[PDB]
């Protein structure tokens, strides 16, 4: 059995590496201590990072669009070297990543977290939580909710080949609405959270029940996705530019 | 065969299924004996529409909300029943009383929507323990804003029933729904979390046990977690609009207690 498992774990940490320029490796090493960030804590701060990286609200906020985009390529990538994945229905495919990359963008993003700010621009710049919080509403709660759900995910421990599997497990969920063919799509969820078990249970063998306090995070982040769904709403109160996004 | 670690943890599975027993009157079991027609006792008195509804009042309102504070009033009677089994958790009432106050806040509903779906088929739900059926599409004729408010629940049910769990598994699984150490507000997170991490190990075990067959059915029963919390939000939000709409709907301070900055 644990043959398949194995193979499974290792070749979704290849394509996580392949796929996902900026690790969790490299974000904690620039987070921690040989180059540092240019950090952005002020109006001031932004203005010049601009020039070494409508208004400051706004502009961060499509600064992040841009970026989302990027992710949700990546992702995508990502999905389609996930073995059964490319089988699926399209549609399927398609409805997967348009209801998962939400997820995977927020628990991926952690990873460039700590308690006081985040990684921006391939590690390049860091952001600060303070200065994130003190934009004029509805921006000032825009990433609050994603800090705090960081704080509590990255006290997990968990490490790149971990994260690989579990972002696996994201896409492939059976429950999302309109999807024509769920049997697969679970019976390929089945056989990565065996993968990612026995992936916890070999990389963190003294952390115990690991696998189930790493489910039980999905129940926040959904809850965050929503909540970040209906704030994207809120703000929705060149052409070409808003087909982009 | 068994070592002494896990014989541990089927000794707190197996008080923890009798505690379940003594604070919960209706069962899983009884529930499924009265909806599969194990029975000549057991038959229920089915309303599916007004005349119904009627007849089956022999064995003050308007009827939409005389139905909806009948839910209110039988949630009052669960958080009773939960918090009588909370107590029986090992380790529960040595906490802190104020996260005591704050797991049963946040526990409550998500263990009612979990327990709900024992009385549920998809055509409707067991009332007055089990002598009464509603059906589904009844409740969904009920006028605005009350017509929607069962039917996120019966979705919930007929996906979480087909894990096919018994009253055995849900006593374990409710008392990690209770033992959370991300519920907000918690003063001492530790030693919950070492409690949940207990639970949680004998949860694993005891579905290995019970259905050897059923693949990562422990993942599975984690992942409905998510499942609850969206009912309980959403419940919340349909609340704030009946509220509005309705000015003369009582709301039962419990429960009022239980919502406020949730
Ligand atoms: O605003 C609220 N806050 C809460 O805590 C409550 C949550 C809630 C909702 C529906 C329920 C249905 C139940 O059985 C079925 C049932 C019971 C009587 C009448 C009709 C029924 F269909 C049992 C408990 C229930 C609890 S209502």
């Amino acid at each position: 059995e644990s043959a398949d498992l194995r193979a499974l774990a290792k070749h979704l940490y290849d394509s996580y590496i392949k796929s996902f320029p900026l690790t969790k490796a490299k974000a904690r090493a620039i987070l921690t201590g040989d180059k540092s960030p240019f950090v952005i804590y002020d109006m001031n701060s932004l203005m010049m990072g601009e020039d070494k990286i409508k208004e400051v609200a706004i502009r961060i906020f499509q600064g992040c669009q841009f970026r989302s985009v990027e992710a949700v390529q990546e992702i995508t990538e990502y999905a389609k070297s996930i073995p059964g994945f490319v089988n699926l229905d399209l549609n399927d495919q398609v409805t997967l990543l348009k209801y998962g990359v939400h997820e995977i963008i927020y628990t991926m993003l952690a990873s460039l977290m700590n308690k006081d700010g985040v990684l921006i621009s391939e590690g390049q710049g860091f952001m600060t939580r303070e200065f994130l919080k003190s934009l004029r509403k509805p921006f000032g709660d825009f990433m609050e909710p994603k800090f705090e759900f960081a704080v509590k995910f990255n006290a997990l421990e968990l490490d790149d080949s971990d994260l690989a599997i579990f972002i696996a497990v994201i896409i492939l969920s059976g429950d999302r609405p309109g999807l024509l063919n769920v049997k697969p799509i679970e019976d390929i969820q089945d056989n990565l959270l065996q993968a990612l078990e026995l992936q916890l249970k070999l990389n963190h063998p003294e952390s115990s029940q690991l696998f189930a306090k790493l489910l039980q995070k999905m129940t926040d982040l959904r809850q965050i996705v929503t909540e970040h769904v209906q704030l994207l709403q809120v703000i929705k109160k060149h052409p070409l530019l808003q087909e982009i996004y």
